[PDB]
């Protein structure tokens, strides 16, 4: 899994600043494929759920191009070549009202590097918020 969580949200549901941590991404040994392999263009980004449908906002930042990577293990490898964990920062949501259970910062895949990201979604295995106990 990919573990991330918001540690504070300030503002209002539709105009919020999230302080976040992407803590770790465990090794990928399940043969999961990259959902955007073979798209014309695909990026892995740090982004938030922007809509009640869980689609992406304007990314906090883009990490790498991934459309040539067939597997999620390869996506993880490229992320690690570009960035160390943990990833921390703040990002701001201005848009649809979201409750705490609808708020999430994590690693998204998406066709666009920036701007609102309706075709972006969390990578498979993303556990946003409280992990399992
Ligand atoms: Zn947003």
């Amino acid at each position: 899994s990919i573990f991330s969580y918001i540690t504070e949200s300030t503002g209002t549901p539709s105009n919020a600043t999230y302080t976040y941590v992407i803590e770790r991404w465990d090794p990928e040994t399940s043969g999961i494929l990259n959902p955007c392999y073979g798209w014309p263009v695909c990026y892995v980004t740090v982004n938030h759920k922007h809509t009640v449908n869980g689609t992406g906002g304007n990314p906090a930042f883009q990490i790498a191009r991934i459309e040539k990577l067939r597997t999620l293990a390869e996506v993880r490898d490229v992320v690690l070549k570009n960035r160390s964990f943990p990833i921390e920062g703040q990002t701001t949501h201005r848009g649809p009202s979201l409750n705490s259970n609808q708020e999430c910062v994590g690693l998204f895949y998406q066709p666009n590097s920036s701007g609102i990201s309706p075709r972006g979604k969390l990578l498979p295995g993303s556990l946003c918020g409280a992990h399992h106990h």
